[PDB]
Formats: C-alpha cells, structure tokens, sequence
C-alpha cells in the first residue's frame, strides 16, 4: 500500500488515486512574488480554548492528534472561510535532515517539518459528509524550521515512545494545540487537496507565514517513530512529504 518510499511513493500514488494529477493539487510552491494581498480576505479566527483531544495515534504514515468534534468547540472561520469549521485532528510531516520535510514551500525554500491542524465544514454535519464536498475541509498549515525548542510542542514529543510503530495509540487528553501557533496569523490561502491519498480535492489551504522553531533534538525524536508495525523490520519514520504539484492556473492569495 501507498507511502514514501520509492516503490510505494508519491510518484506512484496516481495509479490508485488518479486524481493525484487532478487540476487542486496539495501543496505548492508558495511564490511570494506572484501571491496577491485580497481585501475581501476577512480576519482568520481560530478559537482554540475549548479543545478536547482524545488520543495520539501512528497510523503508519505520520502520528494523529485527534479531538472529540462532537460539539462546536475548536473552529477555525474567517478568512477565505464562510461559515464554521470543526477541528478534528492534526499531524506533522517531516524530513530525515533539517533542509526539508515541510510540503509547502516558500520561494522553492523547504522547511525542516509542516504541521497540519485539520477542520471540517460543519454545514454537512458529519466528517464524513464533509470529504466529499469541494469546501467540505480546511487545513491550517504551519511550518517548522530548527532552532529553539517548541515548549508547546513537547508534551506530544516525549508521547511519541508510546506510539513507535504503526497501530500503536496512547490516550492523549487535555492537549492545547494553541501552543503550536506562532505569533502571527499572516497567511496565504489557495483551493487543493489532501496531500496523503485519497488526495481528494475538498481543502482550503491556510498556511501560516510565520514559521514556529523547535529544537533539533524534538525534530529528532520524530525521526525515531517507525512506519512499521511491531515487530516488522525498522522502517524509520522520515521524508513522510509530498513534493509540490503544479500550481494549474490557480491564484494564491495573501492576508498581508
Ligand atoms: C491523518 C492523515 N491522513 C491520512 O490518510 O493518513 C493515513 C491514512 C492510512 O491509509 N491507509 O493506508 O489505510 O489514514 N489513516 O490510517 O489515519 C488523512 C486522514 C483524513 C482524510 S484527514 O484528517 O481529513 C487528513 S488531512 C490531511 S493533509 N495532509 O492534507 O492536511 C491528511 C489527512
Ligand atoms: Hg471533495
Ligand atoms: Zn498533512
């Protein structure tokens, strides 16, 4: 089945998911010369307080924090958004090597991991419903360079022991994911996809301008995690990105 590896990598994907080559591809290449400020951008909201996580979970590909979204509690809206999005989970992706592993880029600049905080439209009732709708999710991206340690960022650094291998789970309650935010909410916003299969094309793409720092020694410890499952030979968890797809015609707007 699909990963990151040369026989089951993004440059294979298409075969089972042929929308791989669809025309809102995630990600792209953020060029910062061709984005354009848009006045009706209104002010991004992200209502974070009143956020449950339930559980930490390496599902093989990345690790998942996920949050009970059974009532409207953490919502992004604003922005290019209209109307209310529910924030279900979020994951990273990251490199074997500080020069990469973001899957946006910025002027074709790669960063050492991206985060992605992922929402779905409450209009459709159900995540479910939601994936199969063009605006059904939106997903804040954030990007990760090596420097100073994330203090908001270890609590899911020092579970990652507990959830090695592919399957594992640990419970995980009472993570405040605003202390993954950077200052700023500066941002540019684009029409695409999910960037892991099924790739499919229902995600508003917010992504943060403003970097956050970690430590070498945190972006370390996600390289311990193994794509396998126990007792499988040692698959270390790296490189999980997807490169940037063509851009097609699209405009990416900027906030700023
Ligand atoms: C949690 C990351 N995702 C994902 O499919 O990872 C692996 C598959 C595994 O597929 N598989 O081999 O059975 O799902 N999973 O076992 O959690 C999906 C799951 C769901 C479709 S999601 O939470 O709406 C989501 S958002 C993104 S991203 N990178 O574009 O911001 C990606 C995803
Ligand atoms: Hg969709
Ligand atoms: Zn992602």
């Amino acid at each position: 089945h699909w990963g990151y590896g040369k026989h089951n990598g993004p440059e294979h994907w298409h075969k089972d998911f042929p929308i791989a080559k669809g025309e809102r591809q995630s990600p792209v290449d953020i060029d910062t010369h061709t984005a354009k400020y848009d006045p009706s951008l209104k002010p991004l909201s992200v209502s974070y307080d009143q956020a449950t996580s339930l559980r930490i979970l390496n599902n093989g590909h990345a690790f998942n924090v996920e949050f009970d979204d059974s009532q409207d509690k953490a919502v992004l809206k604003g922005g290019p958004l209209d109307g209310t999005y529910r924030l279900i989970q979020f994951h990273f992706h990251w490199g074997s090597l500080d020069g990469q592993g973001s899957e946006h880029t910025v002027d074709k600049k790669k960063y050492a991991a991206e985060l992605h905080l992922v929402h779905w439209n409450t209009k459709y009732g159900d995540f479910g419903k939601a994936v199969q709708q063009p605006d059904g999710l939106a997903v804040l991206g954030i990007f990760l360079k090596v420097g100073s340690a994330k203090p908001g960022l270890q609590k899911v650094v020092d579970v990652l022991d507990s959830i090695k291998t592919k399957g594992k789970s640990a419970d995980f309650t009472n993570f405040d994911p605003r202390g993954l935010l950077p200052e700023s909410l500066d941002y540019w916003t684009y029409p695409g996809s999910l960037t892991t299969p099924p790739l499919l094309e229902c995600v508003t793409w917010i992504v943060l301008k403003e970097p956050i720092s970690v430590s070498s020694e945190q972006v370390l410890k996600f390289r311990k995690l193994n794509f396998n499952g126990e007792g499988e030979p040692e698959e270390l968890m790296v490189d999980n990105w997807r490169p940037a797809q063509p851009l097609k015609n699209r405009q990416i707007k900027a906030s700023f």
